[PDB]
């Protein structure tokens, strides 16, 4: 498992406004904890699967 910014098959890291939606949605993707990485950025948690596709080196490209 690892932390990180869980994409989904879009490669979209799901984005947040405060620290509780992270959390919980963390949850829900395998992981132990996470908070919304604001700065611009988008959520982030800690203990999704290792394949767990994270946004790698693109952009949230629809379709």
């Amino acid at each position: 498992k690892k932390d990180g910014y869980p994409v989904d098959s879009g490669n979209c890291k799901y984005e947040c406004l405060k620290d509780d939606y992270c959390n919980d949605l963390c949850l829900e993707r395998k992981a132990d904890k996470g908070y919304c990485y604001w700065g611009k950025v988008s959520c982030y948690c800690y203990g999704l699967p290792d394949n767990s596709p994270t946004k790698t080196s693109g952009k949230c490209n629809p379709a």
